[PDB]
């Protein structure tokens, strides 16, 4: 690999941490970055690091490589996982990324599900769960914004889920694992992950039928993530397995508006679902939307 001055950093600079976890693009690693900013060469700094296995190919170093330049090109926005340097030199190929130590969205809504009612009144709010409605919109807010600077940057999320957004300590939206080289011919829509996930709930028709993706598809995707967030961390299309999945799909079937769920975003999910891709809104759209949701409910 080349030398790029611009985002090198010095590996003896990082001090690796408690893995993150590694799936089929490598793994991923906290560690702590002392003088990420040049200014205070000596302050440390809480960081991620992306990395590839003992196992790997060079077609995985191709791919994490490419991951590298991508993050590279598209530009730094609030709401994604920004690349904050790379170690190419000497060692193993380090690609050093913003850390969210909350963990990914889907996790953060299930963890702050309201109390259920068997739980004693201790307190004077003791049925107030940690989310609250106009949250939940800045979150669906949030990450239509990274979404929509995504799609200037012309850069296609192919897979984007409560799973692929992360939350920082701020509670500020970012999301991950934009710029993958996913492979999309040969997806087994079938298996599943090892925490249960089945990734074709998110694929929009005209890519799970026709191995087509634009940014339109992702809106789509979009539409699902709004789903998962009103359910906070509901797995989409319940108790329907795969099989079901497509000729459910064929005959045009939509989930059903959930509970403790106004109708305006129902609204925005079903958008998002239309089957004629131009005829879903744009992520510009969706951001506006959700702005006015947001600022309703917000004194
Ligand atoms: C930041 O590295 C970080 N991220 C996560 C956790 C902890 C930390 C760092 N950290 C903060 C303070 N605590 C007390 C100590 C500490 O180590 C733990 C929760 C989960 N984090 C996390 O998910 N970070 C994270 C993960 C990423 N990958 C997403 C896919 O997971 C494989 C990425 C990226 N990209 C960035 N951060």
């Amino acid at each position: 690999l080349p030398l790029d001055p611009l985002w090198e950093f010095p590996r003896d600079r990082l001090v690796l941490g408690k893995p993150l976890g590694e799936g089929a693009f490598g793994q991923v690693v906290r560690a702590e970055a002392f003088g990420m900013d040049p200014a205070r060469p000596d302050q440390a700094s809480t960081v991620a690091v992306k990395m590839l296995k003992d196992n790997a190919s060079d077609k995985d170093l191709a791919d994490l490589v490419s991951e590298m330049e991508v993050m590279k090109l598209i530009g730094r926005h609030k709401n994604i996982i920004n690349l904050l340097g790379v170690c190419t030199q000497e060692g193993p190929l380090y690609v050093i990324v913003e850390c969210a130590a909350k963990g990914n969205l889907r996790e953060f809504l299930r963890a702050r599900r309201p109390p259920g009612p068997d739980l004693s009144p201790d307190g004077p709010r003791s049925s107030e769960g940690p989310l609250s409605f106009p949250v939940l919109v800045s979150c669906a807010y949030q990450v239509a914004r990274g979404m929509q600077y995504l799609e200037s940057r012309k850069c296609i999320h192919r897979d984007l889920a409560a799973r692929n957004v992360l939350v920082t300590e701020d509670n500020v939206m970012k999301i991950a694992d934009f710029g993958l080289a996913r492979g999309v011919h040969h997806i087994d829509y079938y298996k599943k992950t090892s925490n249960g996930r089945l990734p074709v709930k998110w694929m929009a028709p005209e890519a799970l039928f026709d191995e087509v993706y634009t940014h339109q598809s992702d809106v789509w995707s979009f539409g699902i993530l709004l789903w998962e967030i009103f359910t906070l961390g509901g797995s989409p299309y319940p108790g329907i397995p795969v099989e079901e999945l497509f000729s459910l799909l064929r005959e045009g079937h939509r989930m059903d508006r959930p509970p403790h769920c106004p109708p305006e975003l129902y609204g925005l999910m079903r958008e998002c679902w239309h089957a004629a891709p131009s005829q879903r809104p744009t992520f510009k759209q969706l951001v506006e939307a959700l702005d006015k949701v947001l600022l309703a409910v917000s004194e």
